[PDB]
């Protein structure tokens, strides 16, 4: 009977057993054959050849956690922007070299097959690109960690630039399956909605609820070469399917067609304000996921080690729930509904355990953006929960009162219930009330979380508030995407560095060396060529490989400032034009990002970018000195390509608007010099790299605050700054739009008359700051020289570090660089 | 690339290797582990170790067929009562033994695992077992045959008796997945619907349609020990899901949630009338299947052997289409459709092909059941197909007029358009006009086919009419469900009988060797014993293994006659009670059937046996001399159980009603005597066996037609017989009802006043025949020698015969029982 084991069925590295398991998977798993198989089959055969390995490990790893009994740290997040798992599972799992050999024999090119893979559409942006690094670093630093989210079938829309206009093409990545997940019908749990609270003798009962079924999908995550593979668990909604007659509800009328569908689309789609479905999604994921946690808590050796009712008395010791942005906050009242209505812990016992079990990483800098739901929305689909949210609140305000008697305005400033045109619930005030630690995500950002935005709460409980600066994984953002540059670097100092990133600091020691100079600039050369090429096979252009590579690949939005960036390109265009032969450096200026559907200004801004695009790039006198490029359907595996070929990172937001910034870091480590303003974490990048080593410019927060105070008038800059005057008049004449000259009319007025973000305010400095970079480009030695200084600096930006810190101050778990044994 | 082979994954009989592979599937496929695996997970581990051995073979067979390029025979049928695939994958592959040594060692009882598997809920009755049966033999006699039907998600209902009442529960057999099927998302086809035939220049176009997509699953089907595994490909309907934006349809209104849901349920469930669902199911599977059929055609080197059109002239030579019943009849206007509209064959050529290519099989005894669809549905949804059923009709009544110049009534009798209040297409007439073979399913059924229902069709084309007689398969129905009798038989005459069951005649030589006489009977007593255990362990009662186990397991219906069998179990009961003391040959009557949703009489007859039971079964005076049990939810996995264990075979239909009856044949092979009326398959069975070895009885057909001519006054029968007068007043005063006495009224009155099937006429001679049934039982030597004279004579009843008659006479290929190497 123990006879059934993991101990002999993967003979791992051998390029013989790898051909064996591939050919096995192609024929028997995939129930296909070489006379029929397409690239996509051979790719699936390869993904299972690498997947057999991963679950060897994963069964061992998990089983390990059941004996050792660690604190389980459950990351809740409604986005998980992973994006391709073949290559990453090969470099982390060691297997990279063997896979290339097996396919080489087999007559298949491995690289052909990895670009076959669809970006795991489970995330949309950085809140979920973050969560993803957090998942790989946690497992690398051997913590019994677990990511939890919803499965999205349709991800989040795909971008298509039709007519140089944005059409969101749909992304059902999943319509051929996913060789890395494993459905689990066996662990299908109810998520309840609507219903009615009866108050009954031993508390209450939440009766006549509608029910939707949550059904899980484990996908496993390897850690860099240490054999710990942990469990990402995504849920899917599947309706009750009694739908024909069961309950004698149907028959009468099949408006249950709508139960089936509405419920079924709690999994269908990631969002891109108020909606019963966003909130449906948010109750869904956290009900299900808490049902799981109570279950490994009750059984993981605790059906054994009960002493106290397999009690939650020891729940915060053993289990750790982390809230990523406000979207999971319903974990706080659900655990309080679960703990008191379902078991029976007295209210206080329950709360003690909630505040001890949770934490909340904040990603919002401006307070209008904190999630807040209508009480008539809460009281309709989550009735018991609104009761719980009202009682927590009450108790919080009694505690505020003991601590500040008579500051009556405090009581209403701090409440969970917000009065107004519509009485609301403020979800961040729920989390701070309900976690034992609140951390922001940037030096600067957690400061203002203390000083202005959460200050009353920071005054009532100063302990709670912490910092935990955002970082990249060195694996995906340094080795996968920048292989040779990982190489030349390891040469000089070891292999501990991809798992101990500030050792990059030893490269300091090479700043003047004309070897690591041509070295580093060689891998960058390689990189800019591979990327030179992709652009006219996937998509078509005419680069000049020599040129500056001005990259900005950010969510398209007003505060992010691709508008000033195009103003500079129009400036340059016209400068190359009026001075037809003037030696200036070249710059391939590429802006990439998806808009946000039915947001007119971001849809227009891309129209600007792909309007300049035709004009200047089909101007003769430009030739190859100026190039503008919109990167269509910019996503994680397009980051990995393009960040490698970056020279100049653009980081132009308005100061005070970014709460951190992760694409930022990614450019610094791949030897991409940042331009940018003093915001979010473009600041700590400066604290190590050195202010000189960084093109930090324009307004800081003070001057915007001071310009908001003295009234900002855009006309006044237009009338002084002379090439500005010129290019706005160009935009209105319909220079960049002969067929509808009128077309860009609203970008003009936006700027001219009503701009919140002060683009023109930082124009002036920007053209002269960008002139600093184009003296320096063409001082190639010193150019590279600052690029090395940059990389050695990168180290504090590894998720390794952030997890290690979340590990140490909040979670209460020590990191670990040990390799687990086995297969 | 040729290194991508089937060659090396073949440990086959190696128990060492089979255990290593159960293990790979539990840890790396199912991604589960011994700490957390359940019995189900162990079943699914085993379903996969074997599937390696199935699909390895299917790859070699399918390649084979394209290397050789055989005529391929397509069997479209809407029903495939597949019923449980593991032990039957194992015995046709010889792995039965090595799987139990490998699981013995791993500490898992194989029969346990075996009972975890759900029946393939792919069917409903006689017609779906016969399809699967033919299928198994199509494979053993080397036919390049495919099975094509509809994949029901939720089957047909599971039958559950509530207090005596049939409540239908549902059969979502697919609730945990199905290991044998691989879904083929890659091969999605559209089926068109509604739309509008727009006519132009060359020909017509069906424009503006609704499109549903048919998505296929493949399940390999293994022929006994010859290593040929063929294909059953079921289609699952799936709505296009651009419904969210595309078309611009939704946004305006998502009442399109209905398209999706009406589309989905072309597959959501089987039937149990003039439903557009029914008709959308029948058409679905036809449009879907003919696409793969012209696809394989145009591929299977018929690109190569084009010479003229990739000529559909040569199409019947490499294709065959079998319309098992009226249901795939749209296969004839649809093959025409593709051929004249899409290709551009002229009508006459195409008709030559659709006629040389289809072959109808009929299962009816009577005129009334023939499928007939109102023109207004064919015109609503299937507009182009209505126009071709009309030119086909139009041309046909010309051949008929030319050949019967002047008989007008024959033209209105052969018409494919039934006339009256509502205008129908008689879909059986279609099939005879497009097929080139029309065939019964028994000698007399085929006879009333050329003498009554289609005699004018028999007069216009005598050559098309055939007979082919149903058969069981000795692999499932003897080897698999009763290895015991199959062991005592295999020693005396050899294993060669399983592929050639007329070698069972040799058993006659041992009629008087008294070892076999007690061997045969040892097995039946062991069988009945095993099943008596089931009756106390999946549900319960108090059995007696020695009693005459009497069985009837047919659908519950008035003509199939279990109410006769009730009146006789209540005759017999009364007798144990007038004189308790007179020994009476004890019986355990078991009647089991699924009634039919919303058939009141059938719902009523079941509630009688679960009543007749409660009374006699509890009454002390009986002991265990007679008991009654209704078998809950008859289905192939129970038939494999109860048919082994039966003595009596209740084949009591009214004479003239039944056309063949596969059930009949299952009983004989498993050594059970038959009691029954001289209808359909009681005829040929009694003929190979001798009427002395059979318990034929009752109103012959002649007899019934006389009683009909004089008017069956049932009352007179009531008034001559006392033991009946007795049991009639019994029901009515409420003896078997008592809490609601009047409860059986509509049965008493049915019987007395409107019994279409003359249940009282066959009372007398039947209960007398049962008195001579119980005589023999009380003489086991001779009982078992009439059982030897029975088993030995089954031969004619293997489906390998029926299929051979079919390969050779209709499809036009010769069988092959040859071993194909593999793997
Ligand atoms: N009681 C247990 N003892 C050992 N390993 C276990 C146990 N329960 C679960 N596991 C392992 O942990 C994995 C995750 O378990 P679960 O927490 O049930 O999702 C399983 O796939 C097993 O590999
Ligand atoms: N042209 C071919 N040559 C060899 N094998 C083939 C060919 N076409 C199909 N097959 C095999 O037959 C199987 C079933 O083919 P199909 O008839 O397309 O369902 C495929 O999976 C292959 O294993
Ligand atoms: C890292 C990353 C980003 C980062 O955006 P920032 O605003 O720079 O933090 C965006 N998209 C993808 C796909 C990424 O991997
Ligand atoms: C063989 C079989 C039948 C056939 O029914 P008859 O009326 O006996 O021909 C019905 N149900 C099941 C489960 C069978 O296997």
């Amino acid at each position: 009977r123990k006879q059934i084991s993991v101990r002999g069925l993967a003979g791992v590295e051998n390029v013989t057993e790898l051909k064996k398991n591939f050919n096995r998977h192609l024929h028997f798993t995939l129930v296909k054959d070489r006379n029929v198989a397409t690239p996509r089959d051979y790719y699936f055969a390869l993904a299972h050849t690498v997947r057999d390995h991963l679950v060897g490990r994963w069964i061992r790893t998990q089983q390990h956690y059941y004996e050792k009994d660690p604190k389980r740290i459950y990351y809740l997040s409604l986005e998980f922007y992973m994006g391709r798992t073949l290559q990453n599972t090969m470099v982390n799992l060691a297997l990279e070299n063997a896979c290339d050999e097996a396919t080489y024999q087999l007559g298949l090119d491995m690289e052909e097959l990895e670009e076959i893979e669809e970006d795991a559409g489970l995330g949309n942006g950085g809140l979920g690109r973050l969560a993803a690094c957090f998942l790989d670093s946690m497992a690398t630093l051997g913590l019994a960690a677990y990511g939890y989210g919803i499965r999205y079938e349709f991800g989040i829309f795909n971008q298509k630039i039709c007519g140089g206009w944005q059409m969101e093409e749909a992304d059902d990545w999943l319509r051929y399956g996913n060789p890395w997940e494993k459905a689990r019908p066996e662990f299908t749990l109810p998520v309840h909605f609507y219903g009615r609270v009866e108050h009954t003798s031993q508390g209450a009962k939440w009766v006549d609820t509608q029910v939707v079924l949550a059904m899980p999908y484990d996908t496993p995550v390897p850690g860099y070469r240490n054999n710990v593979v942990n469990t990402m668990r995504l849920w899917s909604a599947k309706a009750p399917n009694d739908f024909n007659l069961k309950d004698f509800n149907v028959g009468g009328y099949i408006q249950a067609v709508l139960d089936r569908n509405l419920a079924e689309n709690i999994s269908r789609v990631l969002y891109p304000e108020g909606k019963e479905l966003r909130l449906k999604q948010e109750y869904f994921v956290v009900a299900a996921t808490l049902q799981d946690i109570i279950r490994r808590f009750k059984s993981s050796k605790f059906g054994c080690r009960d002493p106290v009712r397999t009690n939650f008395d020891a729940f915060p010791d053993k289990v750790a729930i982390q809230l990523n942005d406000t979207h999971p906050s319903l974990a706080i009242p659900e655990l309080m509904r679960v703990l008191v209505d379902l078991e029976r812990l007295d209210w206080d016992k329950a709360w003690e355990v909630t505040v001890k079990t949770c934490a909340y990483t904040n990603h919002t800098v401006i307070p209008e953006a904190l999630e807040r739901w209508p009480v008539h929305l809460l009281e309709t689909l989550l009735p018991r929960h609104l009761q719980i949210i009202y009682e927590i609140n009450q108790r919080f305000l009694n505690r505020v009162a003991a601590a500040f008697p008579g500051d009556v305005d405090r009581l209403r400033r701090m409440s969970l219930v917000e009065e107004g045109a519509v009485k609301r619930i403020n979800m961040a005030h729920l989390c701070i009330a309900g976690s034992h630690a609140v951390n922001g995500v940037a030096r600067i950002h957690s400061e203002i979380l203390k000083k202005t935005i959460f200050k009353d709460f920071y005054e009532l409980e100063p302990h709670k508030f912490q910092n935990k600066t955002n970082g990249i994984t060195p694996r995906r953002w340094l080795v996968l995407c920048n292989p040779g540059l990982a190489e030349i670097i390891a040469e000089r100092i070891g292999e501990e560095y991809i798992s101990d990133l500030d050792q990059l600091r030893k490269l300091l020691s090479y700043v003047d060396d004309e070897a690591f100079i041509r070295d580093v600039a060689k891998v960058k050369q390689e990189n800019k060529l591979k990327f030179a090429a992709y652009l006219e096979r996937e998509y078509k252009v005419h680069i000049n490989p020599n040129s500056l590579f001005d990259v900005q690949v950010k969510r398209i939005h007003e505060y992010k400032r691709q508008l000033l960036n195009c103003l500079h390109v129009i400036t340059l265009y016209n400068r190359i034009k009026k001075e037809p032969n003037k030696f200036v450096v070249p710059r391939t200026v590429m802006i990439g990002g998806k808009a946000a559907p039915g947001y007119h200004m971001a849809k227009m801004i891309i129209k600007l970018i792909t309007a300049i695009g035709d004009v200047v790039n089909h101007d003769p006198v430009v030739g190859d000195r100026l190039r503008v490029i919109f990167l269509e359907n910019y996503r994680v595996s397009l980051a990995e390509k393009v960040i490698p070929a970056a020279d100049l990172s653009e980081q132009i937001s308005t100061a005070g608007t970014e709460a951190s910034g992760t694409g930022n870091m990614k450019f610094m480590l791949n030897g991409a010099l940042t331009i940018g303003t003093m915001d979010g974490a473009n600041v700590e990048m400066a604290e190590e790299a050195g202010e000189e080593n960084f093109f930090i410019f324009g307004m800081r927060v003070e001057d915007v605050d001071r310009l908001d105070q003295r009234g900002y008038n855009a006309q006044e800059y237009y009338d002084r700054i002379p090439e500005l005057r010129q290019i706005i008049e160009q935009l209105s004449s319909g220079f960049f739009s002969p067929k509808q000259p009128d077309l860009f009319k609203d970008i003009v007025n936006m700027l001219m008359h009503h701009d919140r973000f002060k683009v023109f305010a930082d124009y002036e400095e920007y053209v002269k700051c960008q002139e600093r970079v184009s003296a320096l480009y063409k001082n190639p030695r010193e150019w590279t020289r600052m690029v090395i200084r940059n990389i050695a600096t990168s180290g504090k930006f590894s998720s390794d570090r952030t997890i290690a810190q979340y590990a140490r101050e909040i979670w209460g778990v020590e990191p670990s660089r040990q390799r687990l044994p086995a297969p």
